[PDB]
């Protein structure tokens, strides 16, 4: 046996810990042979000049982990262990956002959130019933929260449902996965082209057949839906993503009738930015016009609050809910304190105040942005999309490819995205004009002008 | 052509809203025929004794939603809309689903293994940490956190589990979070689609159900004195194992270092073999220090480490993490479509909670509390049963097992207990497939640590008759 040299100041590690660690390293390195008796508690105690309690703790550690075994009529013996049979690229690097200007449609506003009142609602939610904070984890989410959301969307979106039909949460991705699991396995999905490509990727990764469907001026094509004859539709009726067109009531009715015609047809309504409409009132959801229960309403608080919180919900037709209650193993992905905090934010009226304020603010920001764009680009830029939501589309007159513009803007520390990322299937068909999606969500007004000045070269090389 | 009645009272909707609601109503009912003209703003305004601004707002609404259209003239026309079906309308309600019944429970004493202690948690220090975290960052949180979770948070957790679990990794290998279920799903999507899975029988049945739902081949591995059998794993040749080495769920067996060597070697003996280590209650060990994680003995990078705070921290809080081998990391980075499931503020608060030392402090206090409560529940168990009580499982974690000498079936005792206000779960639940059960004793799983301890006497006393 080799020797145990232990730091007696410990701290570092406790004496017993240093001991059993050395013993582990020694049993593993084979320097202590299997079935070899180690000194008795008192013996090694005397050798190391430490407390018997320490040696005993170490030995109990070994005994529990199975490094040593005990023999009535002692001592303790090394257990018989088998020998072990026999970056750069990965490793992300850190580069700060300072100072980048971001036209990204993702992320969100920070400086304008009522964080203090959010914390007030948090303290309130916790203290309200604290013993009840470990009381309820319901897989669909806490009933009171589902109730508050049901009521809220009853007011705002005209959505009709019971809290029993609602499922929180923690992002639209998890809910969409769950939904693909609740729907028929062989179900043929269909999405808007162009559209939300993360959803397309998620659908294709489950090996689902996803047919792509073009938009006319009215949004999702009912003729192409009729032709390709899919099972479930995935649509963004309020503000179409990326394109930004509001689906008129005629096309909505066309879709609803399509879904009512045959058994087992569904429509997933993805409602993301709908609480913001600058010219008019918020438009009632597709779901509100449905008498047939073919529409699964998905909604999100993600644009509303939300650094970096991510709460979402989906309302299901009864059949799917019944298909859901027969799984049994699901767990709620949202923190209970988060849910209750949300309930407090909604029921105290702070949420709707927030939405009003941010609505005005975003209206102003989009206005100033468009003004800067028209100033810089004059009539060489075309702005597409409704006045609503956190993004719009911009086309430019130039032969410079989208890639050139993206890379040149990258060199300018300007963050933008081209529309090509929203193509589910690649189409050329044909050429330019190149197009960008412009989010104003997290952007400072003071950063607007320079931003638009960092745009325009590219779109034009250097000018 | 107009008939509209307005409610001008304070409690009513704004006049423009009433106007467009009424117009939508009469357009949708065909009372206003398609392509029929609608009154000019001024005409309709004067006729209703109402502002032209309200009328213009209502018309803007109808035009934006598409109930009206405009040719340039006046020039506002009812849009042509298809009639709705005409099919059979489904009903409302539906009592089987309509049944979510609310009745206050306690007491209702709970022996449930499922989470958690709501009290005893420093929510004051948690709120404090959240405060200084929010004051440090923000503006950060508005920038859409890294899909694996915020880097510095993953770093904090990296150091933490290096010290506590002996786990070695780099923050780039870690993926948060929001439960082990989403992480397991993601993992099944990272691992080969045809992968053959092997789980401990008995074991965590939720993972079994998730796997079977995904259409994965899942083999059940018999258990022995040393935990998961290397012999059976050798017989049925799975690609990937799912194991609970520190405290085995349900049975409570701690896997000895020798069986760990066996499993690790098995992982290293052929290519594309994996071990998922589900680590849940490991931070509670009453006799000894927390045993180093299985992956800490792995020299070959074949072990995926699944960690979670869902034991120690808040019952509400859902935060889990996983440590991937670099190949699986590559596979994950090929995807590009993933979004982080955990709130940024919750992550930053977690980081502050760990780095302020409050976390391990809490761990120690809860470790003592649980040590005592378990000792006492055991004492009371061996009191009210001389006896026919058989306690199984190590001294660690939040639960143990109890075999009884009795006639009655497990289902009987469960139903009885239900009528007894006792919430308790059987061992038959954790069994995967599963035929019909076992019979024999039969046995129960006893969770504690959610237990208020004033119930211990009355709870065990309720666990008396039934059982018996
Ligand atoms: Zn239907
Ligand atoms: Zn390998």
């Amino acid at each position: 046996d080799i020797t145990i040299t232990l730091d007696r100041s410990e701290q570092a590690d406790y004496i017993y810990q240093q001991i059993y660690q050395k013993l582990k390293k020694e049993i593993l390195s084979r320097n202590l042979l299997p079935h070899s008796k180690v000194p008795s508690k008192r013996e090694l105690a005397e050798n190391l000049k430490v407390s018997v309690n320490s040696v005993n703790s170490a030995y109990q550690q070994l005994l529990a982990e199975g490094y040593l075994y005990a023999i009535e009529r002692k001592g303790f013996f090394v257990e018989e262990l088998d020998m072990f049979s026999a970056p750069d690229d990965l490793k992300e690097i850190h580069i700060d956002q300072s100072d980048w200007i971001s036209f990204s449609h993702m992320s969100s506003d920070t400086d304008h959130f009522p964080i203090k009142s959010w914390f007030r609602c948090e303290q309130k939610a916790a203290s309200r019933s604290y013993r009840t904070l470990g009381d309820m984890s319901h897989p669909q989410g806490i009933y009171e929260v589902r109730a508050a959301i049901t009521r809220l969307i009853s007011l705002t979106r005209g959505v009709k449902c019971r809290p029993e039909q609602m499922i929180i949460g923690a992002g639209t991705q998890v809910l969409m996965q769950l939904l693909t699991e609740l729907l028929p396995k062989e179900a043929v999905y269909a999405m808007e082209e162009p559209g939300y490509r993360r959803m397309y990727q998620l659908l294709k990764n489950a090996g689902k057949q996803v047919k792509t469907i073009m938009l006319d001026e009215k949004g999702m094509s009912i003729a192409e839906i009729t032709r390709q004859q899919p099972d479930v539709l995935v649509t963004t009726p309020s503000h179409q993503f990326p394109s930004g067109t509001i689906m008129p009531v005629s096309r909505r009715i066309q879709l609803l009738n399509w879904a009512a015609e045959e058994p087992r047809r569904y429509i997933i309504e993805d409602d993301y930015d709908s609480e913001f409409t600058y010219d008019v009132d918020s438009i009632p959801a597709l779901q509100s016009l449905d008498r047939f229960q073919n529409v699964i309403y998905m909604g999100t608080f993600s644009k509303s609050l939300l650094p970096g919180l991510r709460i979402s919900y989906m309302v299901l037709p009864p059949e799917l809910l019944r298909a859901y209650k027969q799984r049994g193993y699901d767990l709620q992905t949202c923190s209970s304190l988060t849910q209750l905090t949300l309930q407090e934010f909604i029921e105290s009226g702070e949420y709707q105040k927030h939405i009003k304020k941010m609505k005005q603010h975003y209206k102003e920001k989009r206005e100033r942005l468009i003004t800067a764009l028209e100033a810089e680009f004059s009539g060489e830029v075309t702005v597409k999309g409704a006045n609503a939501g956190l993004h719009f589309v911009t086309e430019f007159d130039t032969r410079r490819t989208e890639q050139d513009i993206l890379s040149h803007a990258a060199g300018l520390q300007l963050e933008i995205f081209g529309m090509s990322r929203f193509n589910l299937k690649e189409n050329k068909r044909q050429t330019g004009r190149p197009a960008l999606i412009i989010g104003f969500a997290r952007l400072k007004e003071e950063d607007i002008q320079e931003g638009v000045q960092r745009l325009f070269k590219a779109v034009y090389g250097h000018k």
